Order: C-alpha cells, then structure tokens, then sequence
C-alpha cells in the first residue's frame, strides 16, 4: 500500500464533473475544480487545467495526470509550511502518508489551523490525537474517510485501508 493507492480509495475516480460533500465543483480523483457556485465557471476551470474545451468531461488518463500535480503540491506545501514540517519529520512512513491525505483533502491552511491535532501528534501522543480529531467539522463531515485516517495515525499500519 502507498499515498497513491490510499487516496484513489479515499476519493475515487470520477469523469464528468461533479459536487463534493461540501457541494463545490470537483473532477477526477478528489480534484477541486472551484469554489463558486457557478456551473460555468466550473467548466471554464476545468478547460484551463486540462488545456482543452471539454465540456465538462475527462478521460482516465488526464485525471491521472491531475492526480500526480496534486500529490506532488500536496508534498510540497507540507515541506515549504512551518507548521507541517517538523510535524512530517517527527514521524513513521506509515503516519507521514495520512498527514499527505489530510493536505490533500483540505489544502495547506487548513491542516495547518488544527494546533492542538498537530501538537499531540508531534508528542507522539496518539489517543489524544485521534480523540480531538474526532471532533472537528472534517470528521462530521466525511466520516468513514475520516476514521479511516484517524486510524491510520492512531496505529502506524495500513490496516483500515487491507
Ligand atoms: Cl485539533
Ligand atoms: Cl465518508
């Protein structure tokens, strides 16, 4: 199991655009398209990231392709984030994949808004962590992906995913 293998679970492949669980327009596997409302101005996003007058329709391939772009910011933006960082570099390979997911999932600034969530993690203390993360909107919201995640940081293996 790896990042890649996690998130297609997580998020699934869709072709044709579609709204997420917060009604925004996304497309392919978890891409956010744009926050407005407007059904045109989603289209539109979606001509200018894939290059092509689609009309609102994608093959496997592109999404793919969006999925690469959007693991490698996910990555980077932990890295380059004073927050993020020394939180990813304090743990196991196995909890540093569910600190990507979460990126992933809610941009930089919003992981980066859970200090408590993040400090418990860098302490290692695990219960503690997986308990406040248990109650944030996140978790209310999405929560079978949610508890799949917390899991992961609770524990350290890939279990919640086998
Ligand atoms: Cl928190
Ligand atoms: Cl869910």
């Amino acid at each position: 199991m790896n990042i890649f293998e996690m998130l297609r679970i997580d998020e699934g492949l869709r072709l044709k655009i579609y709204k997420d669980t917060e009604g925004y327009y996304t497309i392919g596997i978890g891409h956010l398209l744009t926050k407005s409302p407007s059904l045109a101005a989603a289209k539109a996003a979606l001509a200018a990231a894939i290059g092509r007058n689609t009309n609102g329709v994608i093959t496997k391939d592109e999404a793919e392709k969006l999925f690469n772009q959007d693991v490698d910011a996910a990555v980077r933006g932990i890295l380059r984030n004073a927050k993020l960082k020394p939180v990813y570099d304090s743990l196991d390979a196995v909890r540093r994949a569910a600190l990507i997911n979460m990126v992933f999932q809610m941009g930089e600034t919003g992981v980066a808004g859970f200090t408590n969530s993040l400090r418990m993690l860098q302490q290692k203390r695990w219960a503690a962590a997986a308990a406040a993360l248990a109650k944030s909107r996140w978790y209310n919201q999405t929560p079978n992906r949610a508890k799949r995640v917390i899991t992961t940081f609770r524990t350290g293996t890939w279990d919640a995913y086998k």
